[PDB]
């Protein structure tokens, strides 16, 4: 996260870090909890993917550094990446984490609902720069949503979807970054925080007039049901 700040404890208690433990464990991605068994994320997340085991998801935690043996972990049962994924396009960037076991609900951890808006959020511990680093704390950012017309009027060299939404400022400053792909973007509907998107990609980080891109969870609903029962 470029241009924001601290969150508290409890602040956003579907925000997951999605690590991989090798020799040393690490972050790559955020993701969000949407049920007891279930994370939602983004497919290039497991671009790395064949690796087995390895995986690691932490829930109800502020800061990295905390992590220790001690801290319990999910782990995954099943990846489902959607089936129009491709690596070489950046299409389609959502998939579902099945987790082994189910997660209780606390005011640490509890999900975001799922199903045109100035009050948003973006949180992550990515790069707070583009040549930067994972971050401790959880940051967060307020960002409005931008149309799909002023997006692609900003990204001539890609087709910006209905399936997409775009976030940002004309002069830049506040955006997501590396390591906060797979988070959320929370928007407020009428006093509650609904999961409007998915963090995807932009052209680097907070620069004018070069939108952070995510999925638009909206038009993935048939999906996201069809595939979680
Ligand atoms: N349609 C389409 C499409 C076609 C080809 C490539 C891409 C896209 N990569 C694959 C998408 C996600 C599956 C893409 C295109 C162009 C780009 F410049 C990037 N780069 C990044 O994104 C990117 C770079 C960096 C960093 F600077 F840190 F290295 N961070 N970040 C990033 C990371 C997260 C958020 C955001 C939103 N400021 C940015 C990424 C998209």
């Amino acid at each position: 996260i470029v241009g924001g700040t601290e969150s508290s404890w409890g602040e956003w208690p579907w925000q997951v870090s999605l690590q991989v433990k090798l020799t040393a464990q690490r972050h790559l991605c955020g993701g969000s909890l949407i049920g007891h068994q279930w994370v939602l994320t983004a497919a290039h997340c497991f671009d790395g993917l064949p690796l087995q085991d390895v995986w690691r998801i932490y829930s109800g935690i502020l800061e990295l550094s905390d992590i220790t043996k001690d801290t319990p972990f999910s782990q995954i049962k099943e990846i489902i990446i959607h089936q129009n994924y491709k690596v070489s396009e950046g299409n389609h960037d959502i998939a579902l984490i099945k987790l082994q076991a189910p997660l209780e609900y606390t005011e640490f951890q509890k999900p975001i609902s799922l199903p045109i808006y100035t009050n948003c959020w973006v949180t992550g511990w990515g790069f707070s720069k583009e040549k930067g680093e994972i971050q401790n704390i959880l940051q967060k950012v307020n960002i409005p949503l931008v149309t799909n017309e002023e997006c692609q009027k900003r990204y001539q060299d890609y087709k910006i979807t209905q399936r997409m939404v775009c976030a940002g400022y004309k002069e830049g400053g506040k955006d997501a970054c590396k390591g906060d792909s797979g988070g959320p973007l929370v928007c407020k509907h009428n006093g509650m925080w609904r999961l409007v998107g998915i963090t995807s990609w932009g052209e680097g980080c907070a620069r004018r007039e070069q939108p952070g891109v995510y999925t638009k969870v909206a038009e993935y609903m048939d999906w996201i049901l069809e595939k979680t029962q």
